[PDB]
């Protein structure tokens, strides 16, 4: 028993980073196949980080100004393109450590695993959700830019997500392997806003079956409630509203314990107007959010 | 910025996991030069298991009886020893995977990471702290056992923690790579108990110097504190107290933040006196203690 946030065994990505460095900024690559996927701001100075003209400050920019090292190995670049905010720069040697993979892009409130990354070399590894405002809350400092983040299916490793930025409220923003940002953000050095950032209801329910299922049931109560009676306290909690999309995926787990999916809302409900009463669930004394119905079952049967 | 729980990158203790079967048990192993270690109860029956003699069951044992799975690929075992709570299975290949590595026995206070693994496959990696009762709070299943514990520094990897049980409160138990359990277990299935489970004060003090160097500063206070007054708080909380030696180790951190050792202390104190008030830092409504000081450096500076 036990219930513990989890990130994929990272080997596999381990051995994709790569270090990519133009002029006098460096940060990290992905390589794969002959492809080498970084974030385009590592052609910018310090200086055109402000106001990027990303089109020109590339066109300055030939093969060899680009260089990509795996280990001590240099790598050879024999072509370079702009897709969205990612620059792909052609190697002359397949990565013979390329996973089998696929590039995905997630939905607010899956879960995924990032291996951070510095100079191209891994640091750690950390799950991370992607939040229904399209932020996650990570540990990432400068030259961070380029680590991804991947879910792990038997032997494919789904990429999706690069990073590149950092809020001023201190979370997180990326973008999907094609280079297209989550959310409505740009890389450019100015203020921007996320909005608003609601909890993940399916998730927290999820994570309240993942505590009945190891011994933390104190919260339980005699009660029930209604999809609309329930949602309309989801709303003045800034949680997502619970339809029955969501009630199908918790199913197995409703299933597995016995309790009704609207008999855990009342629950949920009276937690959310009464607190916790300086209690804990699950070793926390907040409703956690960042597991999804599959991070619960995958880690409640290996 | 941002600070998360973080594991080490387990891809150079992944090519080291085998599984191992003896009759109707299986459980992994770890495998390295031309040994496989793994814990010695995958010898017993479930029968076995509630009082064990394992010198006798070892002996109706031969090598053959040891089956070493590494992926698709059966290993060869020409050798079999019992040292302490763990088997030492000789087999005819040289692991090519092993990595740098030595096999060390931590310090409660410690953290290290858990591949978390079943039938020789990683299914997941965390970290934990080997608390000041010799226990940790991890996720482990049936089958888990074989699981192992590691720190990595720059290319060498230090084994710490072998798997083995789950105590009746729910927290985990194992040896070192020697065999000898942390703490006062043995392996057999009857009640045991650990004793109280003291917080580990310095991993708290590095954890609100965390929380500073991330913009948590709401709990900083004008007051101070001795070393004797507030370990008498500690005492009341069942703290761990506080020494030289940690104010040193600590050292670091208060000359980068420019807050008195004994200034975090009495933050500390009316904490624990005066609770969070609702308040949360770096995402938490406790006070975390599984970051050393080590960790925090390490993540603060990449
Ligand atoms: C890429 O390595 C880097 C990651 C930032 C650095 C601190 N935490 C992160 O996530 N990205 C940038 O520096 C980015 C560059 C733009 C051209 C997109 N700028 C950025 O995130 O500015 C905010 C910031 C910078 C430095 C420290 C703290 C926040
Ligand atoms: C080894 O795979 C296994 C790990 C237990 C299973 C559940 N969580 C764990 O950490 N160890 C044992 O099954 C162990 C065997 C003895 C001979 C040391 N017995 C044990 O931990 O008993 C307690 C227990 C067993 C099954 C479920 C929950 C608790």
């Amino acid at each position: 028993s036990g219930f513990r946030k989890m990130a994929f065994p990272s080997g596999k990505v381990e051995g994709c980073m790569v270090q990519v460095t133009c002029g006098t900024t460096t940060l990290n690559g992905l390589w794969l196949d002959d492809v080498v996927y970084c974030p385009r701001h590592v052609i910018c100075t310090s200086e055109d980080m402000l106001n990027p003209n990303y089109e020109d400050l590339l066109i300055r920019k030939s093969n060899h100004n680009f260089l990509v090292q795996a280990g001590n190995v240099q790598l050879r670049v024999i072509g370079h393109s702009m897709q969205n905010c990612v620059l792909k720069l052609k190697v002359d040697t397949a990565n013979p450590k390329t996973p089998k993979y696929k590039f995905v892009r997630i939905q607010p409130g899956q879960t995924f695993s990032v291996l951070a990354c510095y100079n191209g070399s891994p640091s750690g590894v950390y799950q991370c959700a992607m939040r229904p405002n399209f932020t996650i809350k990570g540990s990432f400092l400068n030259g961070s830019c380029g680590s991804v983040g991947f879910n792990i299916d038997y032997d494919c490793v789904s990429f999706c997500y690069m990073h590149h930025m950092e809020l001023p409220t201190g979370v997180h923003v990326g973008t999907d392997l094609e280079g297209n940002f989550y959310g409505p953000f740009v890389d450019r050095q100015t203020a921007q806003a996320a909005g608003t950032d609601t909890t993940i209801t399916v998730n927290v329910l999820a994570w309240l079956y993942a505590a009945v299922i190891n011994g933390d049931r104190w919260f339980l109560n005699r009660f029930t409630t209604t999809l609309n009676d329930f949602n309309l306290v989801a709303m003045k909690y800034n949680y997502e509203p619970l339809t029955q999309d969501h009630v199908d995926i918790l199913g197995p787990l409703s299933a597995q314990t016995g309790i009704a999916v609207l008999d855990m809302c009342a629950s949920l409900k009276e937690l959310l107007q009464n607190g916790m009463n300086g209690r804990t669930i699950l070793g926390s004394a907040l409703l956690e959010d960042e597991f999804t119905p599959f991070d619960v079952v995958r880690q409640c049967s290996g």
